[PDB]
């Protein structure tokens, strides 16, 4: 048993393993997604690259909850992770905008923790929060939502043409 | 139209777009101040430079500002920038207390700010505030306040005499 | 008062003062049109990076005028910055030209203010707009005239195609 | 007999030679000043410092003229170098005032002489004024003013600490 636990409510501390059951199913999702990219039928290494980081990403975030419930004497419990949505992602259009749906409900989960932790007054919960997790989630989806908008300005009237293009110019690879 | 906005109320964006304002608004006063001080009849290098070096402070206060505006969703709308309060701006200890009411007022409409996000429970708000704002201007603030203590211990007797060391001696040439 | 004013007339001091407002007028403009091109629904890094860059040169044009009025023995006096003449700034092409527009004007400022030192004797003032200002505008409309050409000759049949490429391929991003 | 000249006269070529004596009048009048502040009874080196990099840039400002003299096929003629109009320059304040007579009267010649070679239409000779004389006469002019103001503060009611104060932390020593 913990010899350290302190203002750490029961609620908080499942909700953190709730979290980290999120996380790292986005991780899976992300997995998936890059792997589709590098499909013969597919290929297209850039957007392979963007979500193949994107996955380690959100394991490195899963990581730092489970340091933090520990470090705050709370016990881990894992469930199951639930298979992605789609077996097969369509365009890099349709992928980005599953992804930022996908980071939307991170992102209000994120926000539920916080408000959860504003109640409970538990304001390390709210820092921890704050300083490695909410800015994050904000870049990251001003620049799926950048990306988005290049990618819709391309599809015009040569759909491939313009998938090709973005995946070149744009996205590392 | 936005895809990301995401927990961001139209108050705290009007109130943003304000905040903007006033941060550029300081900046011009700034400005001002600085070449004030760099007249041939008032020539005082060192409150030039002080005054200068702010003006600059407050300009990337404000780009951070919209920068945020913008990775939340929100829409930067921009207002007249009223001309500052004074052409002429006195002795070094006049132009001090004007610089302390200035940001005095400038951290109020922060601390406006901050209130307003814990109300609409934006903690993104809130973290982007405390992290580059709050602290920077509460450590400007206490510059402000030693530097207008020295001047007043070097009136006394010799206005003139305590005026030129406090910017020989103290503010950098 | 200057104890070093010469040859400097009240009609140039007052004209200097002008072209101040219209160089830090023209700075605002800038931010407006760099932080338009960083929205989530528009975002065109290369576009915001050209005129975020424009914004910092007009402001240090502003800063040279200021420094050589007092150089000078003038009096430095502001008026309010008008807001820019739109929230929204179009496409990349409509940004171009209106970006023309006000070079041209600011332009016409400088060679109205060159006519009235030569009218008045004053070469200082005419070598400092030459040396520091009229190449350094005309350089900048021939690349600004450069590039709507480009951009003008990539719309065709494509336009998001063609706004992307110029972007991607032209702009520094 | 010059087999160059072109475009360049006879009077110019005389005002020319009249520019380089008053230079040359203006070194020798800054090393007596000089001098004076090495005196022992005098003794502020950074103020003779001050004066003999002064006495150094006038005879340079008078080499100038000469080289172009020839360089336009003109012919360099000398007069006579007046002694200086004071043998002892009372103190700082007095010296820095009689400093800003003698450069306000250099510039003036400047002026003169620009305007006689525009009325002339010769465009080397206002070019070669405007790039090497003018605007480094206004800078040195803005630099004695403010001297000048610095050292009026200084005075109030203590004169001899004042004098010593600017010799050390203004002037370089
Ligand atoms: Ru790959
Ligand atoms: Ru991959
Ligand atoms: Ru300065
Ligand atoms: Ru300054
Ligand atoms: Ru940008
Ligand atoms: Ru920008
Ligand atoms: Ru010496
Ligand atoms: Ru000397």
């Amino acid at each position: 048993s913990s010899q350290i636990r302190q203002n750490y409510s029961t609620e908080v501390e499942a909700a953190v393993n709730r979290l980290v059951n999120l996380y790292l199913r986005a991780s899976y999702t992300y997995l998936s997604l890059g792997f589709y990219f590098d499909r013969d039928d597919v290929a297209l290494e850039g957007v392979c690259h963007f979500f193949c980081e994107l996955a380690e990403e959100k394991r490195e975030g899963a990581e730092r909850l489970l340091k933090m419930q520990n470090q705050r004497g709370g016990r881990a419990l894992f469930q199951d992770l639930q298979k992605p949505s789609q077996d097969e992602w369509g365009t890099t259009l349709d992928a980005m905008k599953a992804a930022i749906v996908l980071e939307k409900s991170l992102n209000q989960a994120l926000l539920d923790l916080h408000a959860l932790g504003s109640a409970q007054a538990d304001p390390h919960l709210c820092d921890f929060l704050e300083s490695h997790f909410l800015d994050e989630e904000v870049k990251l989806i001003k620049k799926m939502g950048d990306h988005l908008t290049n990618i819709q300005r391309l599809v015009g009237s040569q759909a491939g043409l313009g998938e090709y293009l973005f995946e070149r110019l744009t996205l590392k690879h």
